[PDB]
């Protein structure tokens, strides 16, 4: 078998030291845009998110009106594919049309549009029903697709990947995972993803443990992944765009996780949370709960994980405001005025396993 | 003294990262067949189990029932040594003859059986009145022998190893240990063991700080001893088998043990739980339980250990099964069709201290 | 990004091997004497502190009965800049004329004093409002300053210094920080600072996680920065002193911070238990407790933090006292007279993660 | 500063893995002998213990029935010098008398004993009234002293130890301690101490932390001054014994800190639960208790430590003979019949900081 010089780490054991502030480094003047979609060199992508969050391919998060709210803000949602074909195609539908009317025939400056002013939209996809599923999503004017797995490192992504290739060329835009090392990311890329997902075990609602033991921890695969990433650009003039998906626990971690390389961030509890998701809100003792489970859960794939509640957190507009301005504030201590100069110049230390504490608050009441 | 340059480890601190997976490779076509005995270079052992997993040689888990159930499932029980010799020869005659039938004269296809199509069986000796009890299991017609031993670099070892082939020859295949090092694996091998057991302190009724401080982290003592083992059958030309015994808590452990290069798996816990364990079903409070007892209690040698309870998990049968479906879709997202691919192909990671948490479920209710 | 070989620590992770022990060292022989602001090589700096503790920059640990206090006792205080301009010179000027009288016109040995003997205070300053607060406390009598941020490597800390030099020339001290590595400590170096603040995160009242997730394990901060600083001394001839602060939780972590090379230590936590700092004393079923709220707090900057309570410990004296033979103590057992011999000499070891029980009381009643 | 390559570790963090056990090696066959102090190579020490354990210099351990019990099994007791010089003497005197008579003038076979049959005892003294304590401890009969201190790297202890090699010579047998590392090692060595102890922090009744923060990992002591002991012997022909003091929870740490390469070890716990401690037996709630407090403790040097309570276990006897059991048992699989054997062929590993779980019972009620 083959083992690692080194264990892997998870965001919480990293911390960011900070760099030189500039005068010019405010909050309101850091730019958060980030590319989607692969691209060459000297070029810009296609298309570029607003803000770096992406909701996650889930039944409990990325409904259309959750993809109409992310998108207002400048990120975008990709409908979940754990439904009929029929029914995903008509979300994608209604949220591309949101604009036109409420009845029959009888104003935000971050908001992630096309061409016709319309929301940008994505929508998750299998290995099995793409033949029927891909035209449908096309047709209903899904922006970019994203084949949904726990492991990415398949020949079956392949396949799904060049089907797509040859009936469409590069005009079909489809990420493509997940996969945690060098290696996964290399086949991906080779088979033509446009962007690759980063991630398996750190999700909120995965155990892996009580499943296969297959995973690494999100740190050490972003961080791997990135580093094979910036090899691959260096050799092809290509650079495609990853996500670092799950594991995102406090809204720090979402600067750890760009700072390490990532163009952008893929979210399910987060968004779960708030009142645009599908879920039901119920009242828990004095406590307003949302549910949330995961696509690996017997109540999901009856159209591996589990079932549970997230506490209510209100609108999504208010929580990411306040979110990424703790991640632009954290951006000009690290000396940086957008992510790319983030991945650049952040000082990023792994702290001690005995330690912690120290962080947070204590001996005091 | 002597020191190492590493600490060891245990299997909940590995994880596998997948590798390639390629179309063929769906759980029904992954094969578990895996050898028991040793054999030279260009040859197949003489006994091959159709999956890798063996019953402890335990009072509280190997009687003829549970032998009975796991041959028929593909695996091997080795019937307790702790008894009169008497009393386990007629278990091991039971198992041998159970397709003959249950009164006097007046279609699993995974069974593992010998020639004449009876349930293979295995029994455990000790290096005191092996002359009289091998001769006597010999004759009931045990398949194979295993030297019961919590530290089985003795001599003594190799004087019953010895007795035994002078006696019979390569006729008699007889399995020793246990040991956790490359020292210890080249001596059970020079002395003649078919396959030789590894694993000291890890057992779940086993408590190696209250008791002699001996042992090695399970995860830790399976790799030395792999390593030894190739480079013995580099130089010899002898493949011996070897068996992780001991420190199996959750499924993934089992495949973490093939992947670090143990051909098989002994299991005490896991199989003490099934409705063929010859324990007591025990009641408590609306809980289903089985009696589960060390070889070292002093509830057993009574004819160092803890006497305890594990929760009722039904028959053999379903558990196994459910068992190995997981270790088998795991092997797939490895890229391994049989145990030697995987244990050639697994990539495996050490998680860090201040982690695991990561891996399951958390920030949720 | 960049990254370390290895991960930071903390003040718990130490313990102090012991040195020789000469006749001659017994606790009241220690002189704690140690330099507040930077000075030439071959030269001593203009000012001394007698003890080498200074009460931190906020509302709730240093208000004038603590400046006195503390200075009494021959450590300084630095009177919240947290407040009005016109109050804060208020407070500098109650300090500085102490001595002078109660009403209106109808003995110490180791008090930190100036040449006309008034008790010598500081003041924090900030990177906004200082061209109208600074001349404001040096008319008030202020004898330092300090420019109070949690993330004191900024060009605004750099422009504030400056524009005191060019003013004031170096007439008037303004201690520069918080920064946490070599780099951070160089810039305020250039810039002019006459002492560098080490720290993020450590405080008590302090959340990295729950915040922007910046910061440093302290000791790890101060042993990176002190060696700097003394690179800095070797290459210019001018020795900068520095600072540790926070992370304080026991009185040996004060015998760490000065042997990793901290000339003196901030602490408010510890100061804010006594009797004489401005915070309430109230009384919580049978325990007296004293109000503690960090400067990042709401109840703060309304003129990031938490507000809490710590136990009542009774006046400054006593307490200072009993901490600071603790120190001696430990110094004389490592072999040192005074804190640059104990710099010099102390041995220090890094503690194991499985460990730290062992040091304290076990397996007792 | 001066910093370490490796954090220190403690007991709870080694195993022993096996060797070749022989078939000579039986229980009843170990030696346990062990020299208590110096001598030359080629010669045997002059005092021999029969079983290497010795009880610490406390007030609630080291009385005179302690010190005849232990005598009794093998061992040696370092009667208490916190007491004064006319009451300790007159302990040492009565255990060197105990075979004369109870009244007026009106068989163990592992007993240590003199030329004369009397039964051996030390005494601890102190770097302060030695020129009276010791010859009354002389005239006593005391077979051998110890000076007692928490730092014994101190001027004072070479002081004291001349004191008694200008007035003695070498008649007059005097251990020295603690210290924890090669350098204090060599000084009391260079100063004449017949044997050295070791270990600060580690006693059970010890606090370091809400100390003064001086110590070190008891097993990293131990070996580092073993080593230093080694090259000691080799550049100068002087064997000098070493006494591992504190720190022991389980049987098994004993052969821990013997095969590291201590001679002997000193306890207070573990003797102080016997019923020849001379402390009060307690009966609370059910449980019958010993007292046990440090000499640290105001409870102690009122003629830094605390106060507490110990299950009762008995007579010292068979708990000394279990204990040693174990041990001799532990040795025998470590394939060794001798304490040099041992810490000759002992195999030691450090385990996992994520671990040591595996090695107690789990996952059963
Ligand atoms: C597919 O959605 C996921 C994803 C993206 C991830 C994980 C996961 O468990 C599931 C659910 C797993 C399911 C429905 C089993 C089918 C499969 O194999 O894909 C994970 O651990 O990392 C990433
Ligand atoms: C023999 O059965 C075992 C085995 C196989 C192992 C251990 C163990 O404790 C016992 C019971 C130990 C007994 C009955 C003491 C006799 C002996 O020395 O064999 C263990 O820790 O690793 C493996
Ligand atoms: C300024 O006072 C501090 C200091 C000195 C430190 C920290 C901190 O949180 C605050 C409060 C932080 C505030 C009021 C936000 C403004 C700012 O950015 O300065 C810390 O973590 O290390 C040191
Ligand atoms: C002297 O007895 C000890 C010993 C042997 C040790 C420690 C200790 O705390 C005390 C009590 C400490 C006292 C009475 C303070 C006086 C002194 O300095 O000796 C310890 O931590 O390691 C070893
Ligand atoms: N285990 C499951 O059932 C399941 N369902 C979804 N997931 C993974 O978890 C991610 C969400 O993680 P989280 O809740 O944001 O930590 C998803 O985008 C996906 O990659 N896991
Ligand atoms: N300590 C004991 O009393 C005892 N009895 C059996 N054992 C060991 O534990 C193994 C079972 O481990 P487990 O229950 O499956 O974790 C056995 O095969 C044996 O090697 N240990
Ligand atoms: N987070 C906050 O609100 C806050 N307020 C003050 N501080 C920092 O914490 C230090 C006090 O730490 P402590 O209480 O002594 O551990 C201050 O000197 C400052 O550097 N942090
Ligand atoms: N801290 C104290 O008050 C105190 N008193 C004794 N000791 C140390 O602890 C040892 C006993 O440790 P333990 O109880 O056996 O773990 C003593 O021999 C001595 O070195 N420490
Ligand atoms: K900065
Ligand atoms: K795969
Ligand atoms: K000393
Ligand atoms: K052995
Ligand atoms: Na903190
Ligand atoms: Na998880
Ligand atoms: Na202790
Ligand atoms: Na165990």
């Amino acid at each position: 078998a083959k083992y690692y010089n080194e264990p892997c780490h998870t965001f919480n054991e990293y911390l960011l030291i900070p760099g030189l502030s500039t005068v010019d480094c405010i909050p309101s003047n850091v730019n958060l845009s980030t590319p989607l979609v692969k691209f060459q060199k000297g070029q810009q992508s296609e298309i570029n998110l607003k803000i770096p969050l992406v909701s996650a391919i889930m039944q409990s998060v990325s409904g259309e009106k959750m993809a109409i709210a992310l998108a207002r803000e400048g990120g975008i949602s990709f409908i979940f594919g754990s439904q009929s074909i029929e029914s995903q195609a008509a979300m994608v539908h209604a949220v591309k049309n949101f604009k036109a009317g409420f009845v029959v025939s009888d104003v935000c400056h971050n908001e992630l549009v096309d061409s016709q002013k319309r929301y940008l939209v994505g929508a998750g996809i299998n290995t099995r029903d793409f033949r029927e599923r891909v035209p449908a999503l096309v047709e209903a004017g899904a922006d970019v697709l994203c084949i949904d797995s726990s492991d990415g490192f398949s020949e079956w992504q392949k396949i799904t990947i060049g089907w797509i290739r040859e009936k469409y060329g590069d005009k079909v835009k489809v990420g493509a995972g997940n996969i945690v090392d060098g290696e996964g990311f290399r086949y991906l890329a080779d088979a033509g993803a446009d962007f690759i997902k980063i991630g398996i075990g750190g999700g909120s609602i995965c155990i892996t443990r009580e499943q296969k033991g297959i995973g690494r921890g999100q740190a050490t695969a972003v961080i791997d992944v990135v580093a094979e990433r910036n090899k691959y650009f260096e050799e092809t003039g290509i650079y495609i765009p990853v996500c670092s998906d799950g594991g995102i626990v406090y809204d720090y971690h979402m600067t750890l996780a760009l700072a390490m390389g990532a163009d952008f961030i893929m979210l399910g509890r987060y968004f779960a949370r708030f009142e645009e998701s599908p879920t039901r809100k119920v009242t828990i003792n004095g406590s307003v709960m949302k549910e949330y489970w995961g696509e690996g859960s017997s109540r999901a794939r009856n159209w591996e994980g589990v079932d549970s509640y997230v506490p209510y957190a209100g609108k999504l507009k208010d929580n990411v405001e306040a979110s990424l301005n703790k991640v632009k504030s954290t951006m000009c201590n690290c000396g940086a005025l957008t992510i790319p100069q983030l991945q650049s110049k952040a000082k990023i230390t792994l702290v001690s396993s005995v330690s912690i504490v120290e962080g947070g608050a204590h001996d005091v009441i």
